[PDB]
């Protein structure tokens, strides 16, 4: 009922659950189950990671739960994912669009972004911010897109049972006219449009530890 990565990339399901896992060295690793329990443990020692467990798809009215039970500091943990409509252009920054709702961070990656509006959703307060990369690594291959954050007023604690209520984020992008893209497509030339509970973690100083149990 369960895979450990160790390699610098894999994609693929563990029982029910998607997940993507990507190095660019180090000894980092992912452990998922088939009943959605997760566990990151990282060098300490400059490389980069980005992975964790979730849905090849993007479901509109998906209610994501989760629980940390661990978090010993990644540069941030958050809700990650893509849309992308292959009929679009590409040089329309809306062709193809990275989200992501940030639960905890270690420096906030969506200060690029402009503001959007601020929401309430399952009692937590959210800002919205848009941003744009040019030229830049997609599920699509190199290529300039939209990213679009959702950034809680605090951080969310551990050991508690958290929610991301998926459609709240994408009403409060759409608000301010940001619209996704297809969410449930391989159509893309190097990944399918995932969405998974993303453990993000930059040129570490330390060693460190995420876990915990992710659903729906």
């Amino acid at each position: 009922g369960a895979m450990v990565l160790t390699q610098t990339h894999a994609t693929g399901h563990v029982g029910d659950f998607f997940f993507t896992h990507w190095k660019d060295g180090g000894s980092t690793s992912l452990t998922l189950d088939a009943e959605g329990k997760f566990l990151v443990t990282w060098q300490g020692g400059g490389y980069n990671y980005v992975g964790g467990p979730g849905w090849h798809f993007g479901d509109k009215n998906r209610v994501i739960r989760y629980k940390l039970n661990e978090e010993t500091g990644a540069s941030y943990i958050a809700l990650y994912g893509w849309g992308y409509d292959k009929t679009m252009s590409e040089s329309d920054p809306s062709h193809l669009v990275e989200y992501y709702i940030l639960q905890r961070w270690t420096y906030d990656p969506s200060q690029d972004g402009i503001y959007g509006k601020t929401f309430v959703s399952n009692g937590i307060e959210y800002s919205t911010y848009r941003s744009i990369r040019k030229v830049k690594p997609s599920i699509n291959g190199p290529t300039t897109f939209y990213q679009y954050w959702s950034k809680p007023s605090a951080q969310q604690e551990l050991g508690k049972d958290h929610k991301i209520i998926f459609a709240d984020h994408v009403k409060a992008w759409a608000d301010t006219g940001w619209i996704l893209p297809d969410m449930n497509n391989f159509d893309a030339s190097d990944d399918p449009t995932y969405q998974v509970l993303a453990v993000e973690v930059f040129n570490p100083q330390k060693n460190g530890t995420a876990s915990g149990q992710v659903w729906d």
